[PDB]
């Protein structure tokens, strides 16, 4: 692979870096700005609206060989769990590779699909694995580099940096405490995390808000990760508001890259019971999932025991287990908030990719920008004896479905906390396949309403061995849509087994791009359009792009929110 | 970018000249794991015949051409497992365009072997609209002045140097007379007089004595003369084409004839649909005996309709066992009972020592000793294992087996056995069926691990007891974080255990997960030699001369990396950039000292 690569720097890389200059540079763009206005759940009795929770992912394994806008590799870090993230930082940086790290754009452009913002990372390694302080000496040159950072964030398009400084006097110290008020100052409307570690002296680390490090908290950063190493928070606290900030800047460190579930933690000094507080969560190395699993299905597996907990469902978390999951703590979050919302169920890579329900490439792929606003609830359902999954064997758009499978002698599947406004011209529209002949529902819930609303679909298509239905919504214009299921009846069968490969709730051709056949061995260029497809005459898939370009007869089509497909423009 | 050898293919006149002695592949497509002789037969399901035989046409590799002679890094690879209900195995492969004689590879040669199947290679002249060439066949049948045929010579040269069982053969070639239908049938007759003992010889029910291709799908006047011509054995056996609905009159013919019916093999196409193919089950499988045997064409399907192992494996076991997932209870009302239904289960478990790693014969990881060697995903099907008889039985609890692809001992794979059990409660699961002679100093050995610290006792039935005995391990030894036990059966010298299994009691938790990783029942430093592979120049091959598989390991700088397994006589490595180290390991997988080579 010659390829773009996502961007990493040694300091005096970043000090002479343009990206005008950067033949690369382009294709590490986002292009997904953040959604705002987030709206949370409510099934959780015991989650609070206080704390915040961080997460420290190794979205890539590496800091180097990252290729720009994916890869033909199924097993990928595609992290789905969003919902219960606040703010992301992507884990990268070493002394062999470099120490100024921002987020490759499709983990961006995922991030901020889900409306979480994600920080690049500012990497001062210790001196046993290569540290140097001239490289810490070198971004604290004033008079440049802070910069630097903040032009990297905005041409990137990422939410601000985590500072972390493990390099082996008070000089030095001082000199940090005014690079990040100087970031302060520059700054747009962007986060600056700091990690517990570098004190008042010049590496200490306190595992607390205390004395010796509250001054890297006029003030000088947004947040701090506290440090792994404490059985309570409730002094850091009370050290906060004495300061003037909130607890909930105070992201206290868990070190699950080990054991993930298996980790050992005084939760009660974090989250005493019936009490608020103390601050807020940090987790080091969720990715725990990914790395300790060989299969794409363990790995999600992992992951949802790690975010939802043994119970499998968010609504009835165990707070009395070894880990009673990210679930029991915090409400999940919907990006559902805008009309058109639209699904294809996409986790981000596959086995193979889909069109309309036909396999267009058989080969491997992943494509984070491509991942879909998942799932709020993993899983909540109510009758029959169901188990609801990804399935990486069908799709409809993409390499992936929702699998609804098991034993059914009604049950129900609630799936999506939302805020979707309902004006004349909107539908729902789902697509399926049912292996059993069963027939499968919608279900939508009204705010004021507790109940989602179970209904048949009012006009079918089928496509390409899917059943499509449309169900027009125009008797609830002025109404808002505050939850989205499934659901189904048993047949003499006894069984069901659905794939969904479609939700949607709204309504609607983008035209033909102007692509340009460029030089990288080549790059196409062509400045509504969800993402676009570059098809290859044999019709057969090799590309996909969020962005405005990608390096690979050709026929380009951009394909809109609604996933309605242009006239394909033809290329030779 | 793979450019080391390839498993051969060829044209007639390629193959009229090819001599393994010059042919820098050909030592790479040897198999060296022999035939097992004598097969164990289960009873676990009551409506199983010992009758009719089963013929399997598999897609073992989807392609002809581009197959690496020993295995590939590539984890989603066809590891078919359910050789236990098949008696024959058809290497389905060849075409116009790569080559249309084309034998077995050696790993899958291998893995057929190690279960006690034999396994044919293919001669296949393709219908004229996919390229089929009437020359070809034309070719293939010419003859001296002796009577001899000296491509079917080949064939059989072929079959002895590669090592593997036999031919089928499958005209589909339109246009020949009744000249050319003649020559066929003396080329048929010419491999019978000239083939070793326990050869077999199958021929497609397809081109007729006129020399036309019109299949009868059944025995008929058209076709006997291919199977045989009065007190001349013609062919081994016949694969008959697919749109019958009843067979009766097929063996009625055959008995006139004076062969068995079960020579006859009933072709069902699954290739499309798999367990959904319509079958007129009542048409082969009556009432009293079978009419016929059964020939199952592209059960790869399970393989070439999925994208994840996981779901290629259910759906192997979908199709073999049936919808219950219990060889035992079949249902003979279901749309497809399952191969489980008409068929005993057969098992090599006969000899002492027995072995398994459960070893699946691919991975996404490979590990010695429950530690990870090597991070990259793999396939080389003579490192498959003799896996469970049964698929799936199990008394009491509430747990599901499956192979995992996760945890694993040696190789990439363990039996996964999970879900919840009360406390107090017993659960066993049956694996085996074996027949294997209990001597002194003869062990019983397991390794596992325990997610919930359940202990697993060991289950082991003697003939002719029913009961299963089960019992706990006597001595411990903690490896990597595996537990194995060590049960000696010198109580028991004498008997011959004729089945294996494993128990467990459920505990506070409630919930058990096992990964079983080794169970078994019972060398020197490899010479090696480091040569020129001449097709590659920056490749290279080893060559050696007890031993279950070898293993070659690399020096790094994170401690020894695995780049090789072998189950023959050498590998080819690319870019060999060094120093290496090759272990022979044994049936019992004890390790020789590592050859160092640099
Ligand atoms: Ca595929
Ligand atoms: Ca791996």
């Amino acid at each position: 692979y010659n390829g773009p690569l996502s961007s990493h720097w040694f300091p005096e890389e970043l000090a002479q870096w343009e990206p005008d200059s950067d033949p690369d540079a382009p294709f590490n763009r986002s292009h997904v700005p953040l959604e705002p206005g987030r709206v949370a759940n409510r099934v959780n009795a015991n989650a609070d609206k206080d704390a915040h929770l961080v997460s420290l992912s190794a979205l890539n394994r590496h800091t180097s060989g990252v290729p720009s806008q994916g890869a033909p590799v199924f097993y990928e870090n595609t992290f789905s769990y969003w919902h219960y993230t606040d703010l992301m930082v992507y884990w990268a940086g070493s002394a062999g590779e470099g120490i100024i790290v921002p987020p490759s754009a499709d983990v961006i452009d995922a991030s901020h699909r889900n409306g979480v913002p994600i920080l690049g990372n500012v990497f001062f390694p210790p001196t046993v694995y290569g540290g140097q302080l001239e490289w810490l000496e070198q971004m604290l040159e004033q008079e440049p580099l802070a910069d630097k950072l903040l032009e990297v964030a905005d041409y990137y398009g990422f939410d601000g940096w985590f500072i972390n400084q493990e390099t082996e006097d008070e000089g030095t110290a001082e000199a940090m405490q005014a690079f990040l008020v100087y970031l302060q100052e520059q700054k747009p409307e962007m986060h600056i995390m700091w990690y517990d570690s570098m004190i008042d002296t010049g590496i200490a680390w306190q595992n607390h808000l205390t004395d010796r490090n509250k001054m890297y908290l006029t003030r000088v950063a947004d947040s701090m990760f506290l440090n792994f190493w404490w059985r309570d928070q409730r002094q850091s606290n009370e050290l906060a508001q004495a300061l003037g900030r909130s607890p909930y800047d105070l992201y206290a460190g868990v070190d699950v890259e080990a054991r993930g579930t298996s980790t050992p933690v005084q939760w009660e000094g974090l989250f005493p019971e019936g009490e608020k507080a103390h601050t807020s969560l940090g987790l080091y190395r969720p990715d725990w999932a990914f790395q300790s699993s060989e299969t794409m299905e363990a790995f999600y597996e992992k992951e949802l025991q790690f975010w939802v907990g043994s119970t499998g469902n968010p609504a009835e978390t165990d707070g009395q287990s070894n880990w009673p999951g990210m679930a029991h703590w915090f409400p999940a979050k919907s990006t559902a908030t805008s009309v058109p919302f639209v699904t294809h169920f996409n986790t981000g890579s596959g086995a193979q990719f889909s069109a309309e329900g036909k396999t267009v490439s058989e080969q491997e792929w992943n494509n984070r920008s491509l991942q879909d606003v998942l799932p709020t609830w993993r899983w909540i359902q109510h009758g029959g004896d169901l188990e609801a999954t990804f399935s990486w064997e069908e799709a409809f758009e993409g390499g992936s479905s929702l699998q609804w499978h098991g034993s059914l002698a009604h049950a129900q599947i609630e799936l999506y906390q939302t805020e979707l406004p309902i004006s004349e011209g909107t539908s729902l529209t789902w697509t399926f396949k049912s292996e059993h002949d069963n027939d499968l529902n919608v279900g939508f819930r009204l705010d004021g309403e507790e109940d989602f609303r179970y209904v048949e679909g009012e006009q079918r298509e089928s496509i390409n061995g899917w059943t499509q239905w449309t169900l027009p919504l125009d008797a609830f214009a002025g109404q808002t849509i505050t939850g989205l299921a499934f659901a189904a009846e048993g047949n003499e069968t006894g069984l069901a087994e659905f794939y969904t490969g479609q939700l949607a709730v709204g309504a609607d051709k983008p035209a033909a791009p102007n692509v340009n056949v460029r030089q990288y061995g080549i790059q196409l260029v062509w400045e509504n359009v969800h993402h676009y497809r570059v098809y290859k005459e044999t019709k057969e898939l090799i590309g996909t792009s969020a962005g405005d370009r990608i390096y690979i007869r050709l026929h380009i089509e951009a394909l809109s929110e609604t996933f309605v497909p242009s006239d394909a423009r033809m290329i030779d």
